[PDB]
């Protein structure tokens, strides 16, 4: 089968994976940490993303330049901007694009540079797989436009603004910037999203509850993608 | 020699590099196009970066993991914050951070990510070779601080607050991101940056006539380095 790369936007995503491969080996490059394992007659490649749009650019692009990475299916967690969900919904991104990537100032719409467009996305073929496994877990998968940029937003305000301006459905810190490098590189792109936080809820669940399950939840979802790719 | 990658912030800034090296190949990879030459006993890769924070990161990663840069030198443009600077005025960045990295809401500085730092450093050995090769060519060159982000800043009011925040000497799009990333493949690198616009001050100029000769200059410049290198 072909080479995976799976990323996760916590470390705390990659532990549950590791501890489920059991055996692996590990290279420190790129000022971050690569794992290097077989599942299911597919070599994977695995890492935490590190923080933000310039990190996460990185360490996809070593995934697949350095290290033949032909598919990548990234994990993660993001605020929701779209009334209709609910703390813990997994969702896929369909599209995404990046709220503060801005040179407007020149007429253009936000998000948009020249060279480029305002949305990328992900992959049609590994997003059905995704609903197949979905389906065969017993687990509920929605859709949903992600917008990707390097604040976290407390601010109300603008989370309506940014789910006005890109009709997003949630927000997040690497989407992105992950699935244009997978594009531009000719490698599927899968991004999953577990919700964290919903817009105009205070919280009242503990975080780091929430992302242990929430992580054990989507390693078991990747690896039954990689089993079925 | 050492393998040598030359990033320019516009495509302007490679085509006299190009007119110069007047042997040199060229191909379409990751979305943009990468050049191939032979210089003065050194292979070089060159490129466009492509906008903004993502694009220069992604060209950066591919110039090294992919086409094994050993050095990298980045020229471009960036707007003067001290008042100290007029147009035209070449700039090499001592240290850079992201203005618009922001996880402020967890306590941290901005600019700050656990698992790195406020700013990156370029390489201490560049920078003096580019001291010594403006000496030999009697061009005033100064060192600053480059604050970078994903806005084109038009507000007067928020590149006080940019500058004040990281007591930054100018402003671009992609210098940050690609000291980050070379610093992380432990390549050394060099930012030049020549000032496109005042502190303060309407650019009372045309831009087109001040890029072609400015990324003239800025050629012939890095160039001058990769033959002490």
């Amino acid at each position: 089968g072909m080479k995976i790369a799976i990323l996760g936007a916590m470390s705390e995503e990659i532990t549950p994976l590791l501890e489920t491969l059991k055996d692996y080996t590990k290279i420190e490059h790129a000022n971050n940490t690569y794992y290097f394992a077989k599942y299911k007659d597919h070599e994977l490649v695995l890492a935490y993303s590190k923080i933000g749009k310039v990190n996460s650019t990185l360490s996809a692009s070593v995934m697949i330049e350095k290290f033949g990475a032909q598919v990548l299916l990234f994990t993660g967690v993001a605020g929701a901007f779209n009334p209709e969900l609910e703390i813990g919904d997994l969702l896929y991104a369909t599209k995404l694009a990046q709220y503060d990537l801005d040179i407007t100032a020149f007429g253009h719409p936000l998000g948009f540079v020249p060279g480029n467009e305002i949305f990328i996305k992900t992959d049609e073929k590994l997003n059905n797989l995704a609903l197949e496994v979905a389906k065969e877990l017993n687990i509920k998968l929605r859709a949903g436009i992600i917008a990707t940029g390097d604040e976290f937003i407390c601010d109300e305000a603008k989370k309506a603004k940014i789910r006005e301006i890109f009709n997003a459905d949630a927000c997040e810190m690497e989407g992105a910037s992950v699935a244009l490098v997978c594009d531009a590189l000719k490698v599927p792109c899968f991004i999953l999203r577990a919700m964290s936080d919903k817009a105009g809820e205070k919280a009242e669940f503990d975080f780091d509850e929430f992302v242990i399950n929430s992580a054990k939840i989507s390693a078991n979802f990747v690896l039954k993608m990689c089993e079925k790719l």
